[PDB]
């Protein structure tokens, strides 16, 4: 017989909404059907009709972990917030300490990562400079792709690589047949504008943001199209902040080029005139930008342009943000965004009218698991795949409240905003992990997932 | 219980093929599942592993009918051809006599071809100078677009429109929420062109494409697109024939204008260098272009910059051809395709590896589907979508035989040609239509679809 | 000896201001040096110091005369608005009746402008539907160039061509080397809107604008684009009245394309929100654009998008504007321009500091001589050249007056505005036409000018 | 009286040759007129009809001198190559040592310059990193523009800038109104590139060629495009090498932004497969492009996409160069230039039907002096401008003898070359200082130029 049945479901994919049942065994997609009336299944789910779509696949997430543990995120508490923010499967970026860019560091964080995590998982590489090599070997033990920054973030720990450097990687990354994603700032401009900005005593959220405005961001995008334009890999800009960087690159793979662009909720929902009350909470890098871009961005959003949403989801030690409020040079940048991505969409974009759920799924669901490989198996609901469901409930009314938050850390820039929508149940591989805000699975019970 | 399973499908649609199996009821699809070992049905069919795809819905029909039912093509023939091709659904265009331009007109069109045809059709109304009041009355009596010609080919029957009635045209429709297609040539520069041509003493079928050049294309689809821009109007520019009008519409569509590239397989798998052997054969409106832009045309395919693939099926009596070996100026222009469409394109592009099932499957039947919104009915196996199916055999050895075609003419441009893949069962509605070369359905089984 | 000398001249050329004196002889500048301390001269001017400029060449001048002298203009009076308003040579258009668009009807204009003109002038030929083979009779008889309209405006007496009469012009102009200005406007979606605008009872100079849309100017100009990247003729699109357009023609000329783009002091000095006061004296076509699209204009002409300005001077009986005050569309097209053309550039582009008078003798003089090929000799100052020069007065403060026009009509668009720069003295070929004010040469002084 | 009279010069200008005769006082022209039948002048220059033409203004010269005279160059000898080479004013970059990057620096460089100089000269001032605020300081002792490079050749000696350098430097060009020049190429890029290449045992011109290919060169054109897109300084992109890099500029000064392009007789004279028979002669930075490429270029000058010439003559030590025949990596970059110039553009361009007269006046003599404002001055034969002019001989067959150059260093790329065409009198305000091979002035000659 089957495991469980999930009926009356209004199951939702990136072409349209079918009303139908979902059959599940041994984890996966065994059917879906009209009518389940006479089939047995040890469990059974009554949808009543509300909206179901895949789990989300998060392709940007900092949990961290490692030796930084106790300073960043845990494995453990931070999977717990996205199982309850409908989460199901995430990448993690390969910043930390010790960095992934080796394969030992790397084997050593899946062992880890395996044990501890409470939702399905697929792993980055790092690709830094001198390490050219490790790539390769980390492609063979399962990474589904890697990460450069052309500006650094954590000197020391994560280096930022040249134009030649980021050349080579792309040339091995192709070879591979794998994905690179970059951080696209022009790291020596910026600091020439921190100097000048400072000297004029700048200490202004408005300053910060002024010392990384959009040009320096879309020349860095720009360069990084014309080098792949020559190497052929597969490459995604994460997390874009401004529409005109859309346009670059959806012009770009618009021209053939395999290349793809990122957003996510912090720059859709959230905008400079923020600055003021939010302060150092809002401070991340892209930075955030101006209420008219905000527009545009919506538009390109439900138009098309934007291919991927990742949350960024990053913790930083309270005290490195709290000084911000004087000085926003002595903030770090990152916001947590786990717990918040699904239900912001969901509340200021699905619930008010300006984004489809049919585009949330594309853009959440199945472009990001596309793009890396892990698709039919994460992304979708056909016979076949994992049962990584959400029901999803679309007539909530309540508020975010940090301190609420599962993850290490308790603070967001989305604190006290209003929620009208957001996943309800949320099961992975066939059992539910969390079920109206109460996770009910045990450390270790994410899987590890490639391809 | 089921009305029929079909089993081990190797099911493919534009993003992936599913290992699954289809169980139908009530002409629709009632269920998709990795097991149906204890299911009961009527009747079973075992695809054994063979690839399954949905059934395709070509646009782009010109059956004619009507009082001329004699001379070009009658329903319950050339829909024979259809059935066997693997083409479940069709769209009539409106140019026969009497012209589909009046309500009447088209009542008595949809009625009669309910009574004869023999797959499931959807129908077009005209859009000619003078009738822009009918077409909001057809609109309302279902048809799902319409048709106009800016380049005429029946003067009289069927009149082009300028470019004020074209762009009144485009403001109906978009008011309707309709779609609009267009034959797009640039009547009064071919007129010229022509006089300037057989002045010289040009008799060719090179005389011919001379006579209606890329450049006169390419200017119409610049100025549709131009006014659609305007307009707002779904707008899908038909038989594009050249690599830079593919363009053309692909960078437009790529800057947010809702419209859309079709082509066919005359222009992908006929080059002018068959002109010679072929001759009249292949005269077509526009011409079949150059080896070199085929090329481009085929790499423009299998990387999604044409948006559907339609036949331009439309006979002509074989009397108004071969004077065409001689003077090529009194051949007509047409070429039948309902029958060489599928296996053409599964044997040069599929089975030549040029083209990816997926993408077959998605300019053949899901997009034609979607643009005129018949989409989750027909045009994909999802469940309560109508079970039209076709079971592909790619390893076949044969050749075309025009002599053999069901329909009312009995010659083609592909005559000889070798055929290695091809549908071998073909249904609709769960009932199997045509099964390995044999139309088992009386005429009129064919039922309207619309929305 | 020589027979004038024009010292302590502000010499002006497009680019630079040279200190210097002219001498003359013979009716063109002999010399230009730095000193003329000894040197005999008949006659003397002392420009003290003043702006000199070559004589205004203007290719846009609707005089009309002929049969319809006593309705629309004169030569012998209009020329002389031309006199005082530094035009020394003139380009008149074909439009007339009888129309030249006939070898006879060409040299029998010619015979007449020359014995009653009073600046310089050359004569366009007309290319209208069925003339073709008198195009090259016109040009071996000195025409300079041609005209043809893609949107009419004088049914029965210049009719529009279409798209293949328009491009068989184009290969008869590029074959005798010649060059074809063409008025760009879509004749037929003209005519739908003005039937939706009518029925909708708009009788506006807003409904009017509203009529004639940018979006059909701006696809007239990207088609007879496209025809002209064909035939390779040198192209002069006529009164551009919007930015886009003029970036269209730019981005064309500027990827190879022999085209250039004309504007005139109407589109610039006049906006949509004049029309309430101005009235039927303001229609014109293409109609004049908005506010915000007028400061766009201002810096393409400053940074050099726009190559030439025309006045498009041509008259109307006063009683064929006047009831357009109440009906808009029974007032009939066209501004006079002769006299108010120089002095509105100087007063509100010179002397308001948004045009330099660098580029200004770029566009009204220089490269309109260039494009016709009429060079060296008219629309400079050099050694060779015909001694035509204007003694310019920036610093003047008066208005325009309508009923103080030496032209057949008397009221214009610009009548009551104020006037701070103007030519005070203008000679052509070492002669003084026109003196502060006062016309001193008889009817026929002016000459034919050609190559 | 008059100093000098030129009689029966065709002089050229970059719109038309005009037939007249040069009267020149106190080094400057004092008038130019049709006939000087009666004036006295205490020198008389018959040019017998022949072309006329401005003195070549070069903006890009490596003369070196300083502390290095020994070893690249000398100004009292490479002048003397530029005097019979037809070039009057040169412009020194700042590439020497002791750098050009200082006030001391420069001061010295001009006193002694100003001593040994045959031809008048211009200074540039160096942009390198960490000297800022001496630019303003040069600028005020009479540079006329900076240089800085993206790609080093001389480290510790001239430096590259990163991007923040270079944006600072952009903003105190655009601040002091000056000119900054750039060398563009990505340095990071070409070392990786040579690695690999050196490692797959490359020793080639090919390897070399391939070592700093045009994506990486049109690259660095592209950001130096977006970088002064954002500060507005005027930008000269410096030995442009390719037709795509070309393109890339043009379109951008098209679009408004205030960039030009610059290129030379080595990439317009030269093609890689010349490279077996020069070898390292030919080895220059950017590297000379392919045949194919070449084509483009001569098109792009004639037709106007090349805003500048300039030789680029720079020794090298001729023991720096052979070595490069065994292996590539061990010769330096550069060539000499300064006396083939003028003869190589004359007689493969214009002897050769594929440039004209004005457009090689405009590229190498008024465009140059323009952008640098020194144009009235040097650039053109105007009254009031130096009188330096070149006497032409179109009908001259020799060929180019290294071993006769007067320069430094004996050697050259154009080394056996035909010459049809060449200066054969040189003067400089006023006095013949090279007339038929012969330099008849002394060091020191030269004065130093500004504004
Ligand atoms: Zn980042
Ligand atoms: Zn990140
Ligand atoms: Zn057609
Ligand atoms: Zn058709
Ligand atoms: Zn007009
Ligand atoms: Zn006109
Ligand atoms: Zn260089
Ligand atoms: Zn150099």
């Amino acid at each position: 017989m089957f495991d469980v049945i999930v009926k009356n479901c209004r199951l939702v994919s990136s072409d349209g909404i079918t009303e139908a049942d979902i059959l599940v065994k041994d984890g996966k997609v065994a059917a879906i059907s009209a009518d389940t009336s006479d089939v047995e299944a040890s469990r059974t789910i009554d949808a009543g009709g509300k909206f179901v779509m895949p789990g989300v696949v998060d392709e940007h997430v900092h949990i961290i972990d490692m030796d930084l543990k106790n300073r960043y995120g845990r494995f453990e508490l931070d999977s717990e917030s996205a199982a309850v923010g409908g989460i199901t499967t995430i990448i993690e970026m390969p910043i930390t300490f010790p960095p992934t860019t080796t394969l030992d560091a790397f084997l050593e964080k899946k062992k880890q990562a395996g044990q501890r995590l409470k939702v399905d998982f697929a792993l980055y590489g790092g690709g830094v400079p001198g390490n050219l090599p490790e790539i390769r070997k980390m492609h063979d033990a399962g990474a589904v792709g890697f990460k450069s920054m052309m500006a650094a973030s954590v000197p020391g720990m994560f280096d930022a690589v040249s134009d030649g450097e980021l050349f080579e990687i792309f040339q091995e990354i192709a070879a591979c047949g794998s994905v690179i994603v970059v951080h696209a700032e022009n790291e020596t401009i910026i600091q020439a504008l921190q100097k000048q900005i400072k000297a004029a005593g700048g200490k202004d959220m408005a300053a910060y943001e002024a010392s990384q405005p959009v040009f320096q961001e879309n020349e860095a995008i720009q360069r990084a199209l014309l080098l792949q334009k020559e190497a052929g890999c597969r490459l995604i800009v994460l997390h874009v902040s401004n529409p005109d960087g859309v346009e670059l690159i959806h012009q770009a793979q618009s021209e053939g080029q395999d290349v793809h662009c990122e957003s996510g909720p912090q720059y859709l929902n959230i905008t400079t005139d923020d600055a003021e009350r939010i302060g150092p909470y809002m401070k991340v890098a892209p930075p955030v930008r101006s209420a008219e871009m905000n527009i545009r961005l919506w538009e390109q959003l439900e138009n098309g342009l934007i291919d991927t949403l990742g949350s960024d989801h990053g913790g930083h030690p309270v005290e490195d943000k709290e000084p911000g409020w004087k000085d926003v040079w002595k903030a770090g940048n990152g916001a947590l965004g786990l717990e918040t991505s699904l239900p912001m969409m969901l509340t200021n974009g699905v619930n008010k009218g300006r984004l489809s759920l049919e585009r949330l799924v594309e853009v959440m669901c199945e472009k990001p698991a596309k793009l890396f490989g892990i698709y039919p198996q994460k992304g979708t609901l056909q016979v076949g795949s994992d049962a990584d469901l959400l029901i999803l409930d679309l007539d909530i009314d309540t508020k975010v409240d940090a301190s609420q938050f599962r993850s290490l850390h308790k603070y967001s820039p989305f604190d006290g905003m209003p929620v009208t929508g957001a996943p309800v149940l949320t099961m992975v591989r066939g059992t539910v992990v969390a079920e109206k805000g109460e996770v009910l699975v045990e450390q270790g019970f994410g899987q590890f997932v490639t391809r």
